[PDB]
C-alpha cells in the first residue's frame, strides 16, 4: 500500500 | 494525493 | 484499489 | 478500506 | 488526510 | 493500516 | 504526520 | 510525503 | 509501527 | 515500510 | 520527530 | 526526513 | 525501537 | 531500520 | 536527540 | 542526523 | 541501547 | 547500530 | 551527550 | 557526533 500527498 | 491499497 | 484527488 | 478527505 | 485499514 | 494528515 | 501500524 | 507499507 | 510528525 | 516527508 | 517500534 | 523499518 | 526528535 | 532528519 | 532500545 | 538500528 | 542529546 | 548528529 | 548501555 | 554500538 502507499499513501502520498503534499 | 493518492491512496493505494488492496 | 486506489483513491486519488487534489 | 480507506477514508480520505481534506 | 487518509485513513486506511482492513 | 496507516493514518496520515497535516 | 503519519501513524502506521498493523 | 509518502507512507508505504504492506 | 511508526509514528511521525513535526 | 517507509515514511518520508519534509 | 519519529517513534518506531514493533 | 525518512523513517524506514520492516 | 527508536524515538527521535529535536 | 533507519530514521533520518535535519 | 535519539533514544534507541530493543 | 541519522539513527540506524536492526 | 543508546540515548543521545545536546 | 549508529546514531549521528551535529 | 551520549549514554550507551546494554 | 557519532555513537556506534552493537
Amino acid at each position: 500500500a502507499a499513501d502520498t500527498w503534499e
